[PDB]
């Protein structure tokens, strides 16, 4: 189980079904060369923003055929009226026909924009601009689930040579969850899990195992696992496990007997942004794990960001994975 | 660099120095055999606790020789006196003869004891009570050190096959850290980092690297890091790196240039328990490093505390370690 078995697996999955991604970032030649090879193998429709002319001349400076591409410009948009007014619709008191000229002139307002209006599946963004750019527009127009509060950036954390697939807790979004958000973040990351072909084995971290330790961030960990058993008991969810009662079987059979995770979980949800940003990185950097991106979960529509200094493949990657999201919509 | 070439460093620095260590158990006939191996390499006396005939069947039980061992039952002490007395003698309100003659029975406190009234350099304990019943006493009894106000376990990471020797920030005593106690942490660390031959280079982990992200933790690890600069200017001492930016050069040239840490640390300090729990656990699991047992610093005196399954091997590095630190005093 490779990482390219892996993505030949969502390759699977979306082609053919001509999901619909928009790209922002119609600039950075990282993004058109993924683009343009997405639409020729038949994964997804890129919808590229940018002055048609200048996107157009970057796919032949790299190259490509130049038509056929669906590209649309934020300034001059042949439809920036419907839009604009579907704008305020959505931010009534903020809501402002005179902002919204201004703001949706932005290609990641646009671009949100345009998902939202169901002209586009899902949006990659993030290959030249701030994470905030593009969660931003995308938590006011498009907005969290209908069971979600927030959103949460997991990770999947693959290491080929080892047989061992994970995901990982947002490491990117929260910097202290509630026992009610970290609830959902778990709740949410085994439907994730689900599309990497993970069977959930969710673990809730913490310093302590099954009471070995006490304080106010323990019960808020013990207390999400509740609740997370509360919103949905179908899923191997156990609470209140250190890492070693959550991934070696010969600490759990001490230190948390009787579980149905401990020892052999494959999703790890972690306290606090701070454990989890820290943690992956150990796990990426010294574990030698690949670690798939920030992909975010809980959105009606599918959004993601790049990383600052992604190549074209990471690229292509992610969107694979976005449209692949898509498709649970 | 082996794990038995820094002990055959750190068993030279010991050799001779006729350092006296507290054994609280002397029931454990792990804590026997350890105690037994080190008398009669010449690494450091130890003192056993427990009825004088009792431990001394042990001793024989296991083929050891029966005599010449500072055994001590605190029931029976020649001299429960002078000791009872020096314990009110240090808890004043609390202080009290009638309660003295009670602890003071209790092996660990008896131990703490001994070493307080400079007739014992150091103790190991803790392979068979909780790390609460070291701790405490440890606190109570001898304390902090006076440049210190709280206590922090430090691990080794020693991975040979790889030539990387780490040492992690508190992973075991403090919950959450306030930007001052995380900056002595931090000094404090430095100064252990020596005793296993490390050259400092400390990077004081957050989710963000230098103002990539903003949160109250944030400026708490910033904070802490300017507090830690002033501690002491001539470590090499970095703050608010994510452990990417503090791990690998790649990374660090881009968040974080023209930094004397960022991209080649050796010495890591986690914002919180929560962290470094997780975090030296991943390491030690999904990296494979060898993590030598919770290390505490920042005592006049050196108390250890061993693991809750331990091994006789584990007992002798530990009190190998304990000494090394007595000598620094």
């Amino acid at each position: 189980m490779s990482i390219r078995s892996l993505f030949g697996g969502l390759r699977e999955k979306i082609l053919g079904k001509n999901m619909k991604i928009v790209f922002p970032e119609g600039n950075d030649e990282r993004v058109v060369r993924a683009a343009a090879r997405l639409k020729f193998e038949g994964l997804l429709e890129p919808i590229i923003l940018g002055q048609s002319e200048e996107v157009r001349n970057l796919l032949t400076k790299l190259g490509f055929a130049d038509q056929d591409y669906t590209i649309i410009n934020p300034n001059e948009y042949a439809d920036f009226d419907k839009m604009k007014e579907a704008f305020v619709e959505v931010r009534k008191g903020k809501a402002t026909l005179e902002d919204a000229d201004k703001m949706l002139r932005d290609v990641n307002y646009f671009g949100v924009m345009l998902v939202k209006m169901g002209l586009a599946d899902g949006m990659v963004s993030g290959a030249i601009h701030s994470t905030a750019d593009t969660v931003r527009p995308a938590l006011q127009i498009i907005k969290t689930k209908p069971g979600i509060s927030r959103t949460s950036g997991v990770f999947l954390m693959n290491r080929e040579n080892t047989s061992e697939r994970y995901v990982f807790a947002d490491c990117a979004i929260n910097i202290d969850p509630t026992a009610q958000e970290l609830a959902e973040i778990a709740v949410n990351t085994a439907e994730t899990a689900k599309i990497f072909d993970i069977d959930p084995k969710i673990a809730m971290l913490s310093f302590s195992t099954k009471g070995s330790g006490k304080a106010p961030q323990v019960d808020k960990v013990r207390e999400a696992t509740e609740i997370a058993t509360g919103l949905n008991p179908d899923l191997a969810l156990d609470g209140e496990l250190q890492f070693d009662a959550a991934f070696v079987p010969e600490t759990a059979a001490i230190k948390a007997p009787d579980s149905a995770v401990a020892g052999q979980a494959n999703t790890f949800v972690f306290p606090d942004l701070q454990s989890g940003n820290i943690g992956y990185k150990i796990a990426q950097r010294l574990g030698m794990f690949d670690a798939i991106g920030p992909i975010l979960q809980g959105l009606n529509k599918p959004v993601n960001d790049l990383s600052r200094g992604s190549s074209a493949e990471d690229i292509y990657k992610l969107a694979i994975i976005t449209a692949a999201q898509a498709i649970e919509s």
